[PDB]
């Protein structure tokens, strides 16, 4: 579906996050081979990234805004779960997620299909 809320997540939320200076590690799936992390996929069972979310928004994959929101959440949560407390990546995720939440607080309240 196209909804008012999904249009918002696409044109306001993703728009802001995608171009953020800290976005680059999150624009594509975590590549466990490239990064030397052979336990990554044993720990994280549902990988998620903004490239996947963006593509899903562009292709009208989502039925409701909450589904898109859950994918954003999964991406951040995977990052906090997998990495060490002191890894810079965790700070970058937090910075992006703060913006995610700020923008979500202003999303149109009632979902309507267009
Ligand atoms: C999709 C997603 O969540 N990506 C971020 C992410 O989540 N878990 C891992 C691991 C990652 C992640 C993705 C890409 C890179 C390159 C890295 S890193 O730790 O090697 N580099 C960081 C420190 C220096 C700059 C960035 C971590």
């Amino acid at each position: 579906r196209v909804t008012n809320q999904l249009q918002y997540l696409h044109k306001v939320v993703m728009k802001a996050l995608w171009k953020h200076q800290f976005a680059w590690p999150f624009r594509q799936p975590v590549d466990a081979v490239k990064l030397g992390l052979p336990d990554y996929h044993k720990i994280i069972k549902q990988p998620m990234d903004m490239g996947t979310i963006k593509r899903r928004l562009e292709n009208n994959y989502y039925w409701a805004a909450s589904e898109c929101m859950q994918d954003f959440n999964t991406m951040f949560t995977n990052c906090y779960i997998y990495n060490k407390p002191t890894d810079d990546i965790v700070l970058m995720a937090q910075t992006l997620e703060k913006i995610f939440l700020q923008k979500v607080a202003s999303m149109p309240q009632e979902e309507q299909e267009l």
